[PDB]
Parts: structure tokens; sequence; C-alpha cells
């Protein structure tokens, strides 16, 4: 045990509930981990490995993202604020993969599961790429039921931080591909309260958070800090209660910690 898996261990203690951590250093490819191989609910995040799966099609398909898809009023589930402005017309799996993982847009979300065969599409993207551990179980909106002991759309937080490096920093994707993604992910807009807000402020963040029931708050992050090699950190969240409050404030102060420990 180090002192920051002390320190993760005594937010924890505080928080009351359960938190799970993964550091990858790319300076010496070094791991801090704590929880790192129990499960957790991965609601949102999981959209990084939809839009992927799609981006890995997109390699021999150059006009794939180019590609309308149709939405519909019986499209629109519970959290929808791109999708909904294009109701009864279309946007392309371009536009679907930005609004998925920019807005958190979980009607393109289902678009991009639709594109790949459903969710069992996106797991075996994962296993193509040497993840064993996430999976990929339901649409948009049952996968965020984040309930304890439930195996559905979770993942581990060695697995995720593992997997993100794949695809953000090593050669998962094409070059192109791997800097569209990056390209989204530093475009996000809903992450400043999460991983983003414990980390110095000249560092720069790609991020894609998650919430859900349970308080489920969960961001998973590609970090560019000032004057060393890029980090990869995933913070995961869940607590004892359906109805518990929603926690960035959590994911903040473990990558602080993190961030103190470097
Ligand atoms: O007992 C507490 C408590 C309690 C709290 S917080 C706390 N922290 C540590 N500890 C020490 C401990 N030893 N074994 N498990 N925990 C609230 C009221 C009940 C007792
Ligand atoms: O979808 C939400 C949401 C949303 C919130 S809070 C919340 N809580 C539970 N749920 C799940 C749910 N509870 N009952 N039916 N579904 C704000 C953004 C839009 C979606
Ligand atoms: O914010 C929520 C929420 C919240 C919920 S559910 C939900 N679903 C999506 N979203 C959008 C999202 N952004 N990043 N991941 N998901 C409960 C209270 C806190 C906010």
């Amino acid at each position: 045990t180090s002192a920051v898996q002390q320190k993760l261990a005594a937010l924890e203690k505080s928080s009351g509930g359960r938190l799970g951590v993964a550091l990858i250093d790319t300076a010496d490819n070094t791991q801090v981990l704590y929880r790192g191989d129990e499960r957790f609910p991965m609601c949102s995040t999981s959209k990084v490995m939809a839009a992927a799966a799609v981006l890995k099609q997109s390699e021999t398909q150059k006009q794939l993202l180019n590609q309308p898809v149709e939405i519909k009023p019986a499209d629109l589930v519970n959290y929808n604020p791109i999708a909904e402005k294009h109701v009864n017309g279309t946007m392309t799996l371009a536009e679907l993969s930005a609004a998925a993982l920019q807005y958190s847009d979980n009607t393109a979300m289902n678009k991009l599961i639709a594109q790949l065969g459903g969710p069992g599409g996106v797991t075996a993207f994962a296993r193509a790429i040497g993840d064993e551990t996430f999976r990929l179980d339901r649409t948009e909106p049952t996968l965020n039921t984040a309930i304890p002991g439930d195996p559905r759309d979770t993942t581990t937080p060695r697995a995720m931080a593992q997997t993100l490096r794949q695809l953000t920093l090593g050669h998962a994707l094409g070059e192109t591909q791997r800097a569209q993604l990056v390209t989204w992910l530093k475009g996000n807009t809903t992450g400043a309260a999460s991983i983003r807000a414990g980390l110095p402020t000249s560092w720069t963040v790609g991020d894609k958070t998650g919430s859900g029931d349970y308080g489920t708050t969960n961001d998973i992050a590609v970090i560019w800090p000032q004057g060393r090699a890029p980090l990869v950190l995933v913070t995961y969240f869940t607590q004892p209660q359906q109805n518990a409050e929603s926690r960035r404030d959590v994911l903040a102060s473990a990558a602080r910690i993190i961030a103190e420990g470097l």
C-alpha cells in the first residue's frame, strides 16, 4: 500500500461510496490502482468504446462518417441535447459520435450501438483491441441502472485505463482515427467539475464523464501535463442507495491526490 493508496482510501471512507482509480503514466508505463480490478457501472463512459468502434469501421469505409442516420420522434430517450434538434431529419455518424462524446447525447449513443449491430458489437470491438473486461449489455437509458453487484454494462478501472491508452495514444486505431478521437475528447463540454477540477490548470485534458443511478459518477481522461509525457486516468465512483446524489467533487479529489503523488 502506497501513500497515494492510503489517501484514496481516506477519501473513499469520507465519501460513503466506493471509489475505483487507475492511472497509467506513459513516461515510464507505471500504474497506480485503487480497487483497480473491481467492477463499476460505466454509464456514459461507454460512449468512448462505441465511438471508437465506429472509427475502426471507418478505416475501411472512407465515407462511413458522412453516412446519414434517421432520427425519429420514437428514438428520443432521457437526454438528447443534440438529437432532438434533428428529429424527423438525419445526423451523420460523425455528428452522432461528436454529440455522444462531447454532449453525452444518449440518442446518439443508441445510433452508434445500432450501427455496430447492438451492445454486443461494442463488446466485440473491445475484445478485438485486447480488452477482456469491458461489457456492454444494454442500450440507453437502461445501461445506467448501476445496480450494485450487477455485472451488466461494467468494466474495471485497470481495463478502461489500458483501453483508453491504446485508443488515444497507442495504435488500436489508425492515425487519423486516433487523432479524431483525441480531438473529440479534448472538446468535451461536460468535464470541468470532474478529473479536470483536480489537476493543475495548465495541463490539457480530454475526457468523457458518466452519471447514473446509485449516484454513479465517473470520468475517464487522457492528460497532457506541462513538461512530461501524457497520463491516462480513470476515476469511477458509486454509492449504496439508488437515489444518491452526484459526486463529481470526489473525482476531482481523487485526481488531485494522483497529481500530488506524481
Ligand atoms: O468505528 C468507526 C466509525 C464510526 C463512524 S465513522 C467511523 N470511522 C471509523 N471507525 C473505526 C472502525 N473500526 N472498524 N471499522 N471502523 C460513525 C458512527 C459509528 C462508528
Ligand atoms: O434519466 C435519469 C435522469 C436524468 C437527469 S437526472 C436523472 N435521474 C434518473 N434518471 C433515470 C430514470 N429515473 N426514472 N426513469 N429514468 C438529468 C438529465 C436527463 C436524465
Ligand atoms: O448528467 C447526466 C446525468 C445526471 C443524473 S443521470 C444523468 N444522465 C446523463 N447525464 C449527462 C452526462 N454527462 N456525462 N455523463 N452523463 C443524475 C444526477 C446528476 C446528473
